[PDB]
DNA sequence: TAACAGTCACCCCCCAACAAC
DNA sequence: GTTAGTTGGGGGGTGACTGTTA
C-alpha cells in the first residue's frame, strides 16, 4: 500500500554497470549462464580505471540527494496510520525474507519432512481421480471422500501413517545427531512427542 | 542489508484436514 | 492455543548463484 508508493533507494555504482552491461553481455552470448555473465562483469569492473568508475560514483552521490529530497518529502506528507502501515509492510517483508532462507537452509540441510497424516495419504492416493477441473474443487471433492470412508478403508491409511510416524522418529534421531556433529544444535527440537 | 538481473529450483498461498512451539 | 508443514497442482513469488557498494 504505502510501500509500494515510497521512494527507493539508488541503485550503487557497481550494480548500475551491471544493469547497463547485462544486455550487452546477453546479447553477445544468448546461451551462458547468468552467473557466468555476471563473474565476467565484475571483472570488468575491478579493471575498470577509478577515473570510469568516478563517473559512476558521481552520479550515485547526485542521485542519493535525490533521494533524499523524496523521502523527507513522502514521510512528512504521511498520516501517523500510514507511517504505521509502512512500517508493518516493512516488518512483514523482512518476517517473509527471514522465514523463506530459514527454510531453504533446512532443505540444503537435508532436514526429513514431518510425519504424513492418514489423511495425507489419502489425498496422495485420491487426488488425480478425484472429480473436479481445478485442484481447489478436486481437494474440496477429496476431502468429502475422506468424510464418508468406512472404518474398514481408514484402516489402510491410519496403518500407512503409522509407519511413516516410525520413518519419521528414525529419521530425525540420526539427522539431528548429525546436525548435532556440524555445530548445528540450533536446529534440534526443543520436545519431543512419546 | 539489499539495491540491479536471468535462470534454476524451490517456496507460499489458495482450496482442506490433521508435531512442535 | 497457535503455527507450521504436510498430501495435490497451479498461480504468483523469491533466495542462491554470480558480483560490489554504501
Amino acid at each position: 500500500s504505502v510501500l509500494a508508493s515510497c521512494p527507493k533507494k539508488p541503485v550503487s555504482s557497481y550494480l548500475r554497470f551491471s544493469k547497463e552491461q547485462l544486455p550487452i553481455f546477453k546479447a553477445q552470448n544468448p546461451d551462458a549462464k547468468t552467473t557466468e555473465l555476471i563473474r565476467r562483469i565484475a571483472q570488468r569492473w575491478r579493471e575498470l580505471p577509478d577515473s570510469k568508475k568516478k563517473i559512476y560514483q558521481d552520479a550515485y552521490r547526485a542521485e542519493w540527494q535525490v533521494y533524499k529530497e523524496e523521502i523527507s518529502r513522502f514521510k512528512e506528507q504521511l498520516t501517523p496510520s500510514q507511517i504505521m502501515s509502512l512500517e508493518k509492510e516493512i516488518m512483514d517483508k523482512h518476517l517473509k525474507r527471514k522465514a523463506m532462507t530459514k527454510k531453504k537452509e533446512l532443505t540444503l540441510l537435508g532436514k526429513p519432512k514431518r510425519p504424513r497424516s492418514a489423511y495425507n495419504v489419502y489425498v496422495a492416493e485420491r487426488f488425480q481421480e478425484a472429480k473436479g477441473d481445478s485442484p481447489q474443487e478436486k481437494l474440496k471433492t477429496v476431502k468429502e471422500n475422506w468424510k464418508n470412508l468406512s472404518d474398514s478403508e481408514k484402516e489402510l491409511y491410519i496403518q500407512h501413517a503409522k509407519e511413516d510416524e516410525t520413518r519419521y522418529h528414525n529419521e530425525m534421531k540420526s539427522w539431528e545427531e548429525q546436525m548435532i556433529e556440524v555445530g548445528r544444535k540450533d536446529l534440534l527440537r526443543r520436545t519431543i512427542k512419546k
